[PDB]
């Protein structure tokens, strides 16, 4: 048989009740809330994700996240959140809408998720749907790898998909990620990540980028360019999907320019 799912129909919201709430580092935390029954799972295809809603400070704030969890966890659903605070970047002032406001949630209270969602959902196998738009049927395309490239917050879905390949032994997807942050402390998952190359270095490839290095590094320091992309990526010969997760500005200006310059095709180069 299989568990009861908790995202029956995508345009229901489902009010989930936060049970646990980690304090990873200074800003980062792992909040966990159950599910309708222990017995339930999400029911998260790989390559979607959920929405949270919620009423913050009298106006509607909808945003994505990717879980940590899988349909694996039967009970609940992890999120791991970068928390924005105010007044510590001098562009952003505010701080993030929802990332404070899920900061701000004490054990018990609900917060309305919605799923699944996503153009992309990866078949196994190396086999990728992607839809054009919503209304439309997927174009299934197979690749030998998956370059990865993610900034900041848009790690979590890249490690969705590595862990489900991974987690298949006759799964001989490679992939590669290239994974910017601000700063070395800005890196979220960094432990999850390196225990996944410890046990897949033959189907996980890992770099990092940082805006700034500290004094001690062994990676790259800039913004995401046309060398990191042929350092770190498979080459364009091999034909790999590319997916993408980041800041906006890190998509036009860091990404599709030097993924086209390296010779990918700009057009089948997915963001999530
Ligand atoms: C498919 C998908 C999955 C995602 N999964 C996750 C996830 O698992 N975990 C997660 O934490 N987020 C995830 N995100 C990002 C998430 O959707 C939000 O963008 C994030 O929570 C910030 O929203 P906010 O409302 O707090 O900030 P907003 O109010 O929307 O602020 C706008 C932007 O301002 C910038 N900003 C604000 N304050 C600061 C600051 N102090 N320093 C640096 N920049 C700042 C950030 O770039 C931020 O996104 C995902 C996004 C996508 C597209």
């Amino acid at each position: 048989s299989t568990p009861a799912i908790t995202l029956e129909n995508p345009d229901i919201k489902y009010p989930l009740r936060l049970i646990d709430k980690e304090v990873v580092n200074h800003d980062t935390r792992r909040f966990r809330f159950a599910l309708p029954s222990p017995e339930h799972i999400l029911g998260l295809p790989v390559g979607q994700h959920i929405y949270l809603s919620a009423r913050i400070d009298g106006n509607l704030v909808i945003r994505p996240y990717t879980p940590v969890s899988s349909d694996d966890d039967k009970g609940f659903v992890d999120l791991v959140i970068k928390v924005y605070f105010k007044d510590t970047h001098p562009k952003f002032p505010a701080g993030g809408k929802m990332s404070q406001y899920l900061e701000s949630m004490k054990i018990g209270d609900t917060i309305e998720f919605r799923g699944p969602n996503g153009l992309l959902v990866y078949q196994g196998k190396g086999k990728f749907a992607i839809r054009p738009d919503k209304k439309s049927s997927p174009v299934i395309k197979t690749v030998k790898s998956v370059g990865m490239i993610a900034g900041g917050t848009g790690i979590t879905p890249m490690l969705q998909v590595i862990r489900a390949i991974m987690k298949d032994p006759d799964d001989h997807t490679v992939c590669h990620l290239l994974f910017a942050n601000q700063t070395e402390k800005d890196i979220l998952l960094r432990p999850e990540l390196e225990e996944l190359r410890n046990e897949h270095s033959a189907r996980f490839k890992l770099w990092y980028t940082v805006d700034r290095a500290p004094e001690a590094w062994d990676y790259s320091q800039g913004f995401v360019n046309e060398e990191m992309i042929r350092d770190h990526l498979p080459p364009p010969e091999e034909e790999p999907l590319v997916l993408m997760c980041g800041p906006p500005p890190m998509i036009q200006y860091a990404c599709l320019p030097n993924l086209e310059r390296v010779g990918h095709p700009k057009e089948r180069c997915f963001a999530f």
